[PDB]
């Protein structure tokens, strides 16, 4: 029924979507256009081997990773902006906020990375490039296996055929996780998330007539994520210990260590 309570939920869906569009330049809608040749906007350069990598650019493995950590950080900005737009979020203790975002960003990042991914590879540099999945593998060990798990996550996640409107609400649901280590006011965070979770369930029901237990099937991805993120850190521990010669951006090093 279209009661006042649902109306308010739909308002919450719309606010969140509008904020997401303002904070997130490359939306999934834009990405998929590019990826399907539907766009008439400039086609991206395709890094599929060493040659095309060098021509696109106008050690390798290390360069790519150091470029990704620069995006890894611009992303964390984007995210932070959006998180602040979530109703209730700023009216939380500033030390709960920093916590939710410390433990949350990476989940969001890999959620949204999936928007830029197909079977073949990933869009990069805000739509201007595309790096092939097989190429990111062919990177020398241990750098050959840091994305593979994200591509594995992405192909399953993308099967759900979530749109930007869905992902808006879902990303909020994650950020307001009521079980991050070192949370003072847990009751408020859970109270907002309850509200978001109602919003998301209703959004999904409306937007996905074909597919039941999607809401279910989505929340299960929250788990796949936390796993991916763990395994990513464990690799970063190995890399940091293998290649104690390169430099790891200090802001990531604050997040990763806890
Ligand atoms: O966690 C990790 O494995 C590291 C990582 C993080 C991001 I974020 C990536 O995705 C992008 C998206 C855009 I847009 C870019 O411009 C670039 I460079 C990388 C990739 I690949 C790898």
């Amino acid at each position: 029924q279209l009661n006042p309570e649902s109306a308010d939920l739909r308002a919450l869906a719309k606010h969140l979507y509008d904020s997401y569009i303002k904070s997130f330049p490359l939306t999934k809608a834009k990405a998929r256009a590019i990826l399907t040749g539907k766009t008439t906007d400039k086609s991206p350069f395709v890094i599929y081997d060493m040659n095309s990598l060098m021509m696109g650019e106008d050690e390798v493995a290390i360069r790519i990773f150091q470029g990704c950590q620069f995006r890894s950080v611009e992303a964390v900005q984007e995210i932070t902006e959006y998180a602040k737009s979530i109703p209730g979020f700023v009216n939380l203790d500033l030390n709960d906020q920093v916590t939710l975002l410390k433990y949350g960003v990476h989940e969001i990042i890999y959620t949204m990375l999936a928007s830029l991914m197909n079977k073949d590879g990933v869009l990069i540099s805000e739509g201007q490039g595309f790096m092939t999945r097989e190429f990111l593998k062919s990177l020398r060990k241990p750098f050959g296996d840091f994305m593979e798990p994200k591509f594995e996550f992405a192909v399953k996640f993308n099967a759900l055929e979530l749109d930007d409107s869905d992902l808006a609400i879902f990303i909020a649901v994650i950020i307001l996780s009521g079980d991050r280590p070192g949370l003072l006011n847990v009751k408020p965070i859970e109270d907002i998330q309850d509200n978001l979770l109602q919003a998301l369930e209703l959004q999904l029901k409306l937007n996905h007539p074909e597919s039941s237990q999607l809401f279910a099937k989505l929340l299960q991805k929250m788990t796949d994520l936390r796993q991916i993120v763990t395994e990513h850190v464990q690799l970063l521990q190995v890399i940091k210990k293998t290649e104690t010669d390169m430099s790891l951006h200090p802001l990531l090093q604050e997040i990763y260590k806890d």
